[PDB]
């Protein structure tokens, strides 16, 4: 996370964090727990190729990483068959917990927008996690987990950007329509934050608009954070994770 | 160029080195020179972002890297207009060079194929550059210019490979038109040998098949080496390089 | 520290981490508490030359690095004015803190050994810090204070150990009597260790018998761990340290 | 080599290069032809533990490293019986070829002093070698063999200069009498010079005062390059070396 700060221990209570198996534990990539048994992440975390299970697993909410480990099982990596590459689109991915997490008031589910929410650009939003807090700067020991609000910003206004001081033609799409863009210059998230989650706060409620999935380096000029968008994708999260 | 030997210094007199300004002007990636005042190469090399010409020089055809240079500087960098990742394809780019240079046997333009070629498999292609030897594995010192025969297979062939693996749903093509397939697990061309040549002789002359491109390791099962198709790039590169 | 266990948090009251200023309050070295004052560790480890004491800070018994950080400020830096690398010898320091600490039976300092003192090879002694668990290998997050218990051996027998495979003439003095040696090729304390304590129970209570010095790789074959014999030096800290 | 200039090609017939078995023959310590079989060079470039004969190889004079390589095999390496570290002292060692080397202007031996001379300070002295540029700053390839005039300078007044800004006592020595010391602010030698020739011309004849040993930063302040003072070994040097 960059430009942003430790985030207290009452917030974001759905935020995970996703180990790989090494000489520990390590994490490579966040998520968000969206129902008791389902974490919702970037498939870039965990594709385009087929993991091994056995070398997986779920943190949930942790105020510092690696500190209070109680690492969950996963049962199934569910990718959208549409993803290849996360400027191609369908950056997505659910993971299946073997077992359901019993919710609390420190750590539960986040909620998923409604199939109409627009989430309209200006509004206020949070991502959080345990990225970078800064270009090829890691978040330092004893690793908290960071927050920092950023600015929703309209897709053609972000696609726009992307073609500022680049060779694309304006008429080529690179921020696509699946995709969601939040962030300016002294706000976004940074490597390590991928498949974190992207939530603004509508009817006094916490509705998760984005998945962190690509862009060109943390905070920079005319490259806002690219997200993948979650109501693009509602029916397909649903094809799996209970209503 | 993983395989393969040390080139004959008879042999490939188009090769030429991409250098970047830093402590000293090194390699970044491959390029042919297709005319005295043009230079072919992939368009991931230079961008999608624009960079500084000032930054870049070109090295015309050296056995040894970084021996006998005379850089040459360049005026204009001309990207295919719908780049923006190897992936999604146009890996493609143009540079023109601020003088046109002395052909001789030594170094000359290599010749661009017809729009009809389609180089089917079976059919006798070589691939050089000064890249890494293997995965995480560099040139090491004097850095002679390698090659290596790849065997050409079917795109069709290829997608389905690179499908084997992996999340992506068969449906959703990989490999795609404007691109082309070759190499296989002791041949290919790694890190470091993008925008260089794909030839083959054919009928006695040698033409530019493609543009080291992309791929997921070098040499490995199931994912050959994947190269901009050059056939599919000709109106566009005579839109600016002189037929 | 090498093939040992993490400590139980009543143990070692007196480890101390210290830590130079960056992008965080980095752990370099370990040391002891010898007096609610002083800290006892090697003079490698902020010298030969002087550093700036602004740029350091003490931390005192941690279960896990970093998680309770509550650094202390230094004062002073006191250095025998003998050392200049460990292999030479005299490779032990002093610390005053700015502040007198808090003693508790949690955090308290470690009993110095009487200039008598000869820890025979059969002593139990053990060794502790938060340093690699092998050659080029950290000690992983959240880096737990381990300890390992180590053979003492005679001055004589690891001396001539070091002579084998070695070009040094046996003659030619390579552990040093102001030296002390400990530790096989399963257990060793390694880089990041250094300024440590060695303590061996004589008696009922412990006593430091080392600091931790030099050595050729951790647990390695004939080059078992070398350290500063605290008795050599004992008159050199009653010049500064109370009683 | 730091403040220098790549070497004309007809000076310094004698400086050699060390290569150690690996992907390539890597260049590790320079070293100086003293006579048609032998090669003088630093201990600690190969020891103080034995290593295999068969992995090392010795350069003679290459304008650019790497380039011209012609590999020859070492018969025997004898190291100095009292070394054991640089800062001890006897940091010195005697490399013998399998074969004689035919020596010709451009490449031959240099020329021993006797045990007399003395070299005194403000005497015009080169260093020559492959090494670091600058601090922590490889020599960009094609790797020019560099040379810097270096200022020799009283052992007492480079033994006092270690002192200031150190805890070192002023009446303990670190620059020892079998050293010797040249360089400033602006020129010294680096890591890679090592085992490199110091030469000074004495009445129209090169004589080798010292080989690159140790110090403390590139050209830093107050801590001038150190040198094994060549007199100080004769005796030793022709236990082997014939006149
Ligand atoms: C996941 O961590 C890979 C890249 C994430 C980008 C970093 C820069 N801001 C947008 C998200
Ligand atoms: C350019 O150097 C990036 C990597 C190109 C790949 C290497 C493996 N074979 C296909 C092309
Ligand atoms: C301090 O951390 C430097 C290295 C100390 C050695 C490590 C191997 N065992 C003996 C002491
Ligand atoms: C050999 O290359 C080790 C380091 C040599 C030092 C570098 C600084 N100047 C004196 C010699």
């Amino acid at each position: 996370i960059v430009g942003g700060q430790e985030a207290p221990r009452s917030k974001w209570p759905w935020q995970v964090s996703l180990r790989v198996h090494g000489p520990y534990w390590m994490h490579f990539c966040g998520g968000s727990l969206i129902h008791p048994q389902w974490v919702l992440t970037a498939a870039h975390c965990v594709g385009p190729d087929v993991k091994d299970l056995a070398a997986l697993r779920v943190q949930l909410r942790e105020q510092h990483l690696y500190y209070q480990d109680q690492l969950l099982p996963v049962s199934r990596i569910i990718v959208h068959p549409q993803f290849y590459t996360a400027q191609i689109g369908a950056d997505i991915a659910l993971l299946e917990l073997e077992e359901p997490v019993k919710v609390s008031s420190h750590v539960h589910t986040v909620t998923l927008p409604p199939a109409s929410e627009t989430f309209p650009p200006g509004m206020p939003c949070w991502v959080t996690g345990w990225g970078d807090v800064d270009n090829d700067e890691r978040l330092p020991p004893p690793f908290p987990l960071k927050q920092v609000k950023v600015p929703i910003m309209e897709n053609h206004i972000c696609d726009a950007k992307y073609h500022l001081g680049a060779y694309t033609g304006d008429d080529v799409r690179i921020v696509r329509d699946d995709m969601l863009c939040a962030g300016n210059t002294r706000r976004d998230s940074c490597q390590g934050d991928s498949g974190g989650p992207l939530v603004c706060k509508v009817n006094g409620t916490w509705l998760q608009a984005g998945v962190v999935s690509w862009g060109e380096g943390c905070a920079q000029p005319n490259r806002p954070g690219i997200y993948t968008r979650v109501t693009y994708y509602l029916d397909w999260i649903h094809h799996y994770v209970p209503k």
